[PDB]
């Protein structure tokens, strides 16, 4: 920096180029030689994907942590991801290198320290003494992994320009991103710089940016968000989405046609208001007619087959889980023409031709930051139907809550509802008890404390999942594996009688050991994502 005076003083790399960002000549004054160097303007410019405090740069510049997929690295991790001894760069046993210390003399390729000369999208790596293993990535702790970007990075100032899926964020700049995506406008506190990831429209799922492909395409860039759980956080219903791309159905969701419109109460909906009382433990039962009218089935074309549950949020749009449509482990890649939704069925098999409508989908949006390789993180999917579905007493959409509203609910409700034809037991276990159920069952379950559900699992719970089910005991027993894969978990509000979907059934560890819970994907986060995916329309 150059705050007026201070140029009487001799250059300081730390004060000036490390404590503050900088320019070429400030650098020079400080430097003794005009080595505008290579991997040293890169000691700077590969370190730009870092920009937080005195340290994140010093840590980066003194090559101790990896920058993004960091060809900045110059540490001493002589080992692999598994833990194989690293082969010396200078060697040819067991593997004769293609990339010696001349091909890539920019990079610090000496001894046997993990480096990233060629830039692996897996980053810093090394040659392996395990002669069957040529190269392999190395487990380096990354820069200020201990930092925690907060508030989904509303504040975020730094400069990432590619997404999780590694695409280049187009600059907000453009004649379409600005002057043809002007249609939607933002929070003007958030400085949009070129094409660096930002969170203008206050999205709950993190930062993002427009991308190439279809107009309004986009994705969420990778950043290490703080653990901000809603569970640790109106008089009636005001509408959220634009009803030209959502379809109508919104301003009138969650009020059931054959109940909340008839001032009639359903057989276990009392249990839900009276959420505090140490209830007896009510099991599943054949639901009433038109009790969950946002219910959706997801039918595979040939052969006939019931894949998953899903839910209806409007005339057009149908919500389910990502893993339902796409799962490389079961070699699963379904597409818009393989799939049919049966909206508002009651039997598992019969064709309720007076009643249910069946539909083709006009495009299937798998969720942007969905990933299974680790652990079904962000297991979410959105589908638009080839024509608005006409409502009635059997079909009628649900309400998707903001955070503030889901926040409200969990404060007051301590139970929710899970319905389906028990497809989760069907997909994910051998289902060796009594067979699949004959009708759309219904049950109510308790929500568990975030900590309980956290230390109730070897697995890990992001601030984006949640758990349900009574905690197994000798009469306080536990069947957890309830509901449909990719289905709804709803709660009813005692402020507007409306039914919100709180979660999306995912895979439960509580499908194996008697002692676990059903895991659910919080739907409060989703709005703005949905907000962008709809807006990519007009008709
Ligand atoms: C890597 O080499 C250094 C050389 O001092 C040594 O301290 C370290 O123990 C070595 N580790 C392995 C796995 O070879
Ligand atoms: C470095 O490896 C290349 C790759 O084939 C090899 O041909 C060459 O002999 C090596 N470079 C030098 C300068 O010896
Ligand atoms: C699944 O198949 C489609 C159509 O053949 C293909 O374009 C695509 O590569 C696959 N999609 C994914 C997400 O793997
Ligand atoms: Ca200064
Ligand atoms: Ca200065
Ligand atoms: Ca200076
Ligand atoms: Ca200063
Ligand atoms: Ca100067």
């Amino acid at each position: 920096a150059n705050t007026f005076l201070e140029e009487v003083r001799k250059g300081n790399l730390e004060r000036e180029c490390v404590e503050e960002t900088c320019s070429y000549e400030e650098a020079f004054e400080a430097l003794e030689s005009s080595t505008a160097t290579d991997v040293f303007w890169a000691k700077y410019t590969a370190c730009e994907t870092a920009r937080t405090p005195r340290d994140k740069l010093a840590a980066c510049l003194e090559g101790n942590c990896a920058e993004g997929l960091g060809t900045n690295y110059r540490g001493h991790v002589n080992i692999t991801r598994s833990g194989i001894e690293c082969q010396l760069w200078r060697s040819r046993y067991p593997h004769k290198p293609e990339i010696n210390s001349t091909t890539h003399p920019g990079a610090d390729l000496q001894e046997n320290f993990c480096r990233n000369p060629d830039s692996s999208t897996t980053g810093p790596w090394c040659y392996t003494t395990d002669p069957t293993v040529r190269r392999q990535e190395c487990s380096i702790p990354v820069c200020g992994q201990e930092q925690c970007v907060p508030d989904r990075g509303q504040q975020y100032q730094g400069r990432l320009a590619v997404t999780t899926h590694g695409l280049p964020c187009l600059a907000w700049a453009s004649a379409q991103a600005k002057a043809l995506s002007k249609h939607q406008d933002f929070n003007s506190a958030v400085q949009l710089v070129e094409n660096f990831c930002r969170n203008p429209d206050g999205d709950e799922e993190g930062v993002w940016c427009y991308v190439a492909g279809k107009p309004g395409d986009f994705g969420y860039c990778d950043l290490n968000y703080c653990e901000e759980a809603v569970e640790e956080e109106t008089s009636e219903y005001q509408t959220f989405f634009n009803p030209r791309t959502f379809g109508s159905g919104e301003a009138d969701c969650g009020l059931r046609p054959l109940f909340e419109k008839k001032s009639l109460e359903d057989k276990t909906e009392r249990e839900l208001l009276e959420s505090y009382i140490d209830g007896r433990i009510v099991e599943g039962s054949d639901a009433e007619i038109g009790m969950s009218p946002w219910q959706v089935m997801l039918f595979r074309k040939s052969p006939q087959e019931l894949l998953c549950g899903a839910s209806l949020i409007s005339d057009r749009w149908v919500l389910t889980a990502a893993h339902c449509l796409l799962y490389p482990p079961w070699d699963k890649n379904f597409t818009e023409n393989d799939l049919l939704v049966r909206i508002g069925k009651h039997s598992r098999t019969r064709y309720e031709r007076n009643i249910e409508k069946i539909s083709m989908l006009e495009k299937i949006y798998i969720h942007p930051r969905y990933n299974w390789r680790e652990n079904l993180d962000r297991d979410i999917a959105l589908m638009k139907l080839k024509k608005p579905v006409a409502f009635s007493d059997y079909i009628h959409p649900v309400c998707l809550p903001d955070r503030e509203t889901a926040a409200s609910l969990l404060q007051a409700g301590y139970k929710g509802r899970v319905t389906g034809w028990g497809n989760l037991k069907e997909t994910w276990t051998a289902n060796v008890g009594k067979g699949q159920p004959s009708v759309l069952q219904v049950v109510n379950l308790p929500i568990v404390e975030r900590p309980v559900c956290k230390d109730s699992t070897r697995i890990r719970i992001t601030d984006n999942m949640f758990c349900a089910g009574y905690k197994p005991d000798e009469g306080k027993r536990g069947d957890a594996c309830e509901g449909d894969s990719g289905g709804p978990f709803v709660m009813k509000s005692p402020f507007n009688n409306r039914w919100y979907q709180m979660g999306i059934v995912s895979w439960g560890e509580g499908c194996d050991r008697d002692g676990k819970y059903g895991f659910y994907t919080h739907v409060f986060r989703l709005k703005k994502w949905i907000q962008k995916v709809i807006d990519q329309f007009g008709e």
